[PDB]
């Protein structure tokens, strides 16, 4: 999905050091030293912040330090301030001079406490099994910051296909929320045991199951 | 100063074609073929479609071609189509080690065909039952465009509390989704016949009801 990985989310306090990192291969990151990293804010065009793994462009701050272990190259932004939150992607030139990039890092400088979110995991509905639709729902309320990603397990391997996770949305408590829900047939819901759906924020994790009773 | 020139706006209807420009200077876009092309749906990470000015990467349909004459890049889009409908970046290598982007053009896909919601309503779960929770769900989806209102009723009376309704979210079907939620003690999901939810989309209304069962 993302050649290169990079972790979904960071944060720190404003003045703070965080560090987000871009794993890759021996053929593209620890192969070369041509890793970049950009920064795009909400709704604004891309930036160049780093080229060949620590160089700075001409007006950028030398808060932004790049580096590289392995086939691990790193972004540190040192006295984070409300300005520097948005997202961070990496990208890494190849072997057969394929650009490849990473999946992005959404960065947070918290403006208000970090909390984790409630999670309900809802089974089909009788109504909808009637109308041949067995759409399992996992509601996901009260989080900060809002960056999360959700995996579905029939029985206990990933789902790949069928699941929708809306895009986080701040509600009347000044938290975000979100709901991802998983379309299964009825027959995908009768013949395994049990579905579940984990959720992923601030490196912490936790999982609902919920598993067909006869109702 | 390190900024390429786009239009600021592009729409067509389905079916129609849209070239949008991306004017430079003779030292980076008019300088060389390095000119590159992004999609980004908003809330998504971006998807390179053109580099080299020409070059389309494996999975981008033909419909999307780019040129470039003088100091001036264009890319046109034949065959509109809904996921068409989104922010377009260009970008071009200059001199100094530098990577210029362009300000972004949002592609509206104009006279999208209006679609009803699916609305499919969630009983409280076994578990949180278990945990003194009884939050019920209304899940809605496939509906163009993202406008609705909810309202919830107990029988036949309104609900004024505890009503919490996500931003609709555009999916990978190009339509939007939503939940609107209504956090209720066990004890006030079980001393009412029937709680409902009414969603309103262009004028119409559908209504979904479910009632406390043995599940
Ligand atoms: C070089 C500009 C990039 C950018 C960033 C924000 C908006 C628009 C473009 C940086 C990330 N970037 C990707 C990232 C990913 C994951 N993919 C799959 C691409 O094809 C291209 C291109």
């Amino acid at each position: 999905q993302s050649a290169l990985t990079q972790p979904p989310s960071a944060s720190g306090s404003p003045g703070q050091s965080v560090t987000i990192s871009c794993t890759g291969t021996s053929s593209d990151v620890g192969g070369s030293d041509s890793v970049s990293w950009y920064q795009q804010h909400p709704g604004k065009a891309p930036k160049l912040i780093i080229y060949e793994v620590s160089q700075r462009p001409s007006g950028v701050p030398n808060r932004f330090s790049g580096s590289k272990s392995g086939n691990t190259a790193s972004l540190t932004v040192s006295g984070l301030q409300a300005e520097d939150d948005a997202d961070y992607y990496c990208s890494s030139y190849g072997g057969d001079n394929n650009l490849f990039f990473g999946g992005g890092t959404k960065v947070t400088v918290l403006g208000q406490p970090k909390a984790a979110p409630s999670v309900t995991l809802f089974p089909p509905s009788s109504e909808e099994l009637q109308a041949n639709k067995a759409t399992l729902v996992c509601l996901i309320s009260d989080f900060y910051p809002g960056a999360v990603t959700v995996a579905w397990k029939a029985d206990s391997s990933p789902v790949k296909a069928g699941v929708e996770t809306t895009t986080p949305s701040k509600q009347s408590n000044n938290k975000y929320a979100a709901s991802s829900y998983l379309s299964l047939t009825p027959e995908q819901w009768k013949s395994h045991r049990s579905y579940s759906c984990q959720v992923t924020h601030e490196g912490s994790t936790v999982e609902k199951t919920v598993a067909p009773t006869e109702c």
